[PDB]
């Protein structure tokens, strides 16, 4: 969607991975304060997201969605402010329906343009929008009302379609938001990343600036994968340009998850100014090689071990876009290291897991 927002993919947290229903303001404006603290704000991530829970049952005598008195006193506004004055933006969460997945606040449909103009009002920056108790109607019908009721609003509100690849929203959704959810949710596990990232992988294609695919909120840092499987996700992602959405607990980060997400290298690959989706390209069993092109004629490639033990991986330069007589220096994203002069293919012995990311430069 043209609208100035998301030409590349948006970088940001949201509360929904680490904090799931349990959620209130205090904990939003501190989350906000160590994406500062912690840096993390001036490598690129921008959008704290607050998701599901935020808001009451019912609303007020005017219509408008109420903010959840016990656990957001000060307001939608105050926090908006509060993330503005951090340099930060603001995201909120509601549902193309009548109640919100979790049954704990109400949602927008029929409510479109009042909840966009209430939202603009506030100085939301961000919206996700959800697909539960849709009263049987069509992502394709409920989802542009909303696109519709932003554009209209005061503000520019970056949209974040979350229809979990019902319809197939690649097909239909560039004109109609900034990013689409193409699978079922993300889990803290192995074969939970590695899924989404597969599905996602065929609608490689349909994502450029303006509209991404969007295989859910990262999970690194919640201690349901390893370190190796950690790297993976985020080399992965990074390169499929998803969102990075940062979904552990900013406040109480692990040293090693902030080191796997602050790696700026791997950052420049997703934020890459050419905006091509990086895909699977090729598959030795569980040994991958997925690749893609970036600015400046180079190439984003990892060499990725899904086995369960350690492997050889050899990236073929036919397989990745490139003459085989070419030569290039190979970055290594997580080494910080370049290789001179390397010719026909790239190797490493990799752990279980683990993964190489590379980018490769021509001479």
């Amino acid at each position: 969607l043209s609208n100035g927002l998301g030409r590349t993919p948006q970088m940001g947290w949201s509360s929904w991975n680490h904090f799931a229903c349990n959620i209130e303001e205090k904990e939003i404006r501190e989350t906000a304060d160590a994406m500062v603290s912690t840096g993390l704000a001036s490598l690129g991530y921008e959008y704290i997201n607050i998701d599901d829970c935020w808001a009451e049952l019912n609303r007020d005598s005017q219509g408008n969605m109420v903010p959840k008195g016990s656990t957001f006193p000060s307001g939608i506004k105050a926090l908006a402010d509060y993330v503005h004055s951090k340099g930060l933006k603001l995201g909120i969460y509601s549902d193309a329906g009548s109640q919100t997945c979790s049954k704990q606040m109400t949602g927008s449909l029929g409510h479109e343009e009042q909840d966009a103009k209430t939202f603009a009002s506030w100085g939301v920056d961000y919206l996700k929008y959800d697909n539960c108790n849709n009263e049987n109607r069509s992502p394709r019908e409920r989802y542009p009302i909303m696109a519709k009721a932003l554009k209209n609003s005061g503000r520019a509100i970056f949209y974040s379609l979350c229809e979990w690849g019902d319809d197939d929203p690649a097909t239909w959704a560039s004109s109609v938001g900034n990013s689409w959810r193409t699978t079922g949710d993300i889990s803290d596990n192995w074969d939970s990343m590695t899924s989404r990232a597969d599905m996602n992988d065929e609608w490689a294609s349909y994502a450029g600036p303006g509209g991404w695919n969007d295989p859910d909120m990262l999970e690194v840092g919640n201690g349901g994968m390893t370190t190796a499987e950690y790297r993976s996700h985020f080399s992965i992602w990074a390169l499929a340009k998803a969102p990075l959405i940062i979904g552990c607990d900013l406040r109480s980060m692990d040293q090693t998850a902030h080191e796997i997400l602050s790696n700026k290298e791997v950052i420049a690959v997703n934020q890459d100014k050419l905006g091509v989706q990086g895909k699977k390209v090729k598959q030795n069993g569980d040994l991958e090689v997925w690749a893609g092109p970036l600015s400046g004629k180079r190439v984003a490639l990892v060499l990725w071990n899904r086995s369960s033990s350690k492997a050889d991986i050899t990236a073929y330069w036919s397989d990745i876009g490139l003459d085989s007589s070419t030569v290039v220096d190979a970055r290594d994203l997580w080494a910080h290291s370049t290789k001179g002069s390397v010719k026909g293919q790239i190797s490493a012995s990799i752990d279980s897991h683990d993964c190489r990311m590379y980018v490769l430069t021509p001479k």
